[PDB]
């Protein structure tokens, strides 16, 4: 397509425009968040660590599934479960057109004998130029003039993997703008809309074990899985198709001898690939040039 996922903007709600966070590192569960230095990629051959959520990437716990109207035969992107926004892991950077890079995520030294990532991710360009503050937002409707240090708005609390990204409905807003490079016909700045445009995605599909099974769609992400013999990494190519300000996600895809979900959307596996410690896993982003 790539399919364009269009979101109504409520707060409270799912699609409330809330903020990421750059720094925050820690797994999902009961602890306290740690922080770290913010993943800003700018410049390239720039890594960090940090944790992503067990099913993070590809996650029937988040109870929602989204369509892709642009896979023949239709039946073949129904039903895809969207990801965490927030048990996956969001990062930044600033680029050129034409820019060749390559991304890879790998497990942390840390855990890089302990089986359980199997990497995702998904590369937006925001052609806004820069963060996006929106007042009367989720994190923005107390009065704030700006968005906290090192975060940024996203569309909602779950996100789909292979589809321009559109919220409408938003509180008006006069400054929605974009460089004077944009091309504001293709890439419109309307007063109550944003859109994160898609750019690239993709995840580890390397099995640690040949016989199990990832949680993952049976058909609608074939063009996303990346296969390089490696389980628990994977890199990729990507020449940046505009100048600006990208946005980078990555979380987990799990995997498992079987899983299902049940009538109330309850998740259950068995024989789960998971030797880490933390319901996430630890793992290194890295974007380096070449
Ligand atoms: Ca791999
Ligand atoms: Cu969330």
């Amino acid at each position: 397509g790539v399919a364009e996922v269009v979101e109504t903007f409520k707060n409270p709600g799912t699609y409330s425009s809330p903020v990421i966070n750059f720094k925050i590192a820690s797994p999902p569960g009961p602890g306290t968040p740690i922080y770290g230095p913010p993943r800003d990629f700018s410049g390239y051959n720039k890594s960090y660590s940090l944790a992503i959520g067990k099913t993070s990437y590809y996650d029937p716990t988040t109870g929602t599934k989204w369509n892709d109207d642009t896979i023949t035969p239709v039946s073949d992107g129904q039903d895809i479960w969207r990801g965490w926004t927030h048990t996956g892991k969001w990062s930044f950077f600033n680029g050129k057109a034409g820019d060749k890079i390559t991304l890879s995520v790998q497990r942390d030294a840390q855990e890089a004998s302990l089986k359980g990532a199997h990497p995702g991710f998904i590369l937006f360009w925001r052609p806004e130029g820069g963060p996006l503050f929106w007042a009367g937002t989720q994190d923005l409707d107390e009065g704030q003039t700006a968005l906290p240090a090192d975060s940024d708005t996203v569309i909602g609390h779950v996100i789909v993997q292979h589809a321009d990204w559109t919220l409408q409905g938003l509180p008006p807003k006069a400054d929605h703008t974009a460089p004077a490079g944009v091309d504001t016909e293709l890439y419109p700045m309307k007063p109550d809309s944003y859109t994160m445009y898609y750019v690239d995605s993709g995840y580890d599909a390397d099995k640690y074990v040949a016989s199990k099974k990832l949680i993952m769609h049976p058909t609608a992400f074939k063009g996303l899985a990346l296969n390089d013999g490696t389980a628990g990494a994977f890199t990729k190519s990507i020449t940046l198709p505009k100048t600006g300000y990208y946005m980078l996600y990555v979380a987990n895809v799990l995997e498992v001898d079987d899983w299902s979900v049940d009538a109330d959307g309850k998740l259950t596996t068995t024989g789960e690939v998971w030797e880490v410690p933390a319901k996430g896993c630890w793992v290194n982003i890295t974007i380096s040039k070449p």
